[PDB]
């Protein structure tokens, strides 16, 4: 009966929400008492019209920098990776420059300087060196949060190189398969691009993400809400999967704060009981400058807290939050970009509901 009437809240808040927004297509899944539920809006594409399904693929765009993170607190775990020491340490090519002084923690938690978007001339390893080697931030590394993609994609870079492997092998090849994430993917395969679903940009044209250099590491998974909701049980250690689960949980350690969210590896958190209008002031910080102050030492994982991340493509608009202490979680997943503080409020409107 519990099931009923998590049914309706969902309901009654998407439907209104796709109409207002047109969305072609949502998928929700919820996690509450060890029981999942997952409820499929709409249309994954308009023309030829195609349903969305528990099969659907959609892009989670920044989701992806928390595999990012997984990646290098598994390097951290792993003894590969020490979080303190410098970019450049494990970037030789990088010594002598401005990363002498950048850590690899300040590149997990937006805080070294580098700006958000990657250069747009920037297409190789050579023109990306190039451009690190003669970068200097504004602030000093460890001061200030800037939402950098080109931070988390360091980040990925240098946890995959610590493992011995590229960030694709990592990704695709161990941590998904190891968290039974079998439907998720930085390269969709010929067999499930039939799931994957179309994004409607601004215009409602068709589109899928173009991937371009450190791309994976920061807006490259495709994914279903079935494997992002096992994502979040995996979080809280609700799944059987020793090291993977000390890497999940790890993220979760609290680094910096910032305005009303603490910063942990790629993850931010906030207090809960959470207040909605703190969780819409912490979920509008991607494109500003902050004042960063650290924690030291770190706060420990929490269940006391309510854990999320945006994500977004030109086509797509996801969301995931979990609070540990409750075991429960919410994955949005939807194929049109639509505002944040929308996605917000929906989520906390259905997991207050619980
Ligand atoms: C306001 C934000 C929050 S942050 C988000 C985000 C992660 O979701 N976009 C992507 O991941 C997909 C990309 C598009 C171009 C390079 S990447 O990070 C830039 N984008 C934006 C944006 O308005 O552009």
């Amino acid at each position: 009966i519990d099931e009923s009437k998590i049914k309706d809240t969902v309901d009654d808040l998407i439907q209104p929400l796709m109409q207002k927004n047109n969305i072609p297509g949502m998928s929700v899944a919820v996690t509450v008492n060890g029981k999942n539920y997952i409820y499929n809006y709409g249309l994954a594409a308009k023309q030829p019209q195609q349903p969305v399904t528990e099969n659907t693929l959609f892009e989670v765009g920044s989701l992806s920098k928390t595999f990012a993170a997984t990646l290098a607190s598994y390097a951290q775990v792993s003894g590969k990776l020490s979080l303190d020491q410098s970019v450049s340490h494990y970037v030789p090519e990088l010594r002598g420059s401005s990363f002498d002084h950048v850590s690899v923690l300040n590149v997990g938690t937006h805080t070294s300087g580098l700006q958000l978007f990657m250069p747009e001339d920037i297409k190789n390893t050579t023109q990306l060196m190039a451009y690190l080697k003669a970068w200097k931030p504004a602030d000093a590394a460890g001061t200030h949060r800037v939402y950098s993609n080109i931070g988390t994609g360091l980040l990925g870079m240098i946890a995959a190189k610590s493992l011995g492997v590229s960030y694709e092998d990592a990704i695709e090849k161990t941590l998904l398969p190891q968290l039974g994430m079998h439907h998720s993917y930085l390269k969709v395969p010929a067999d499930q691009m039939e799931n994957y679903a179309w994004g409607y940009n601004k215009k409602d044209e068709p589109v899928h993400v173009n991937m371009e250099i450190l791309g994976n590491e920061a807006y490259g998974i495709k994914t279903t809400s079935s494997d992002l909701l096992r994502y979040v049980q995996a979080n809280m250690g609700q799944l059987k999967l020793a090291k993977m689960q000390q890497a999940l949980t790890a993220t979760h350690t609290g680094y910096f704060k910032s305005g009303e969210i603490t910063q942990d590896l790629m993850w931010e958190q906030l207090p809960y009981p959470v207040s909605l209008p703190n969780l819409l002031t912490g979920n509008d910080m991607a494109m500003t400058k902050s004042v960063a102050t650290p924690i030291v030492p770190p706060l420990p994982p929490q269940e006391n807290v309510w854990i999320n991340k945006t994500g977004s493509t030109n086509g797509f608009g996801a969301y995931i939050a979990f609070v540990p202490a409750k075991k429960m979680g919410i994955v949005m997943l939807a194929n049109k970009n639509y505002s944040i503080d929308q996605r917000v409020t929906v989520a906390y409107k259905i997991l207050s509901s619980l």
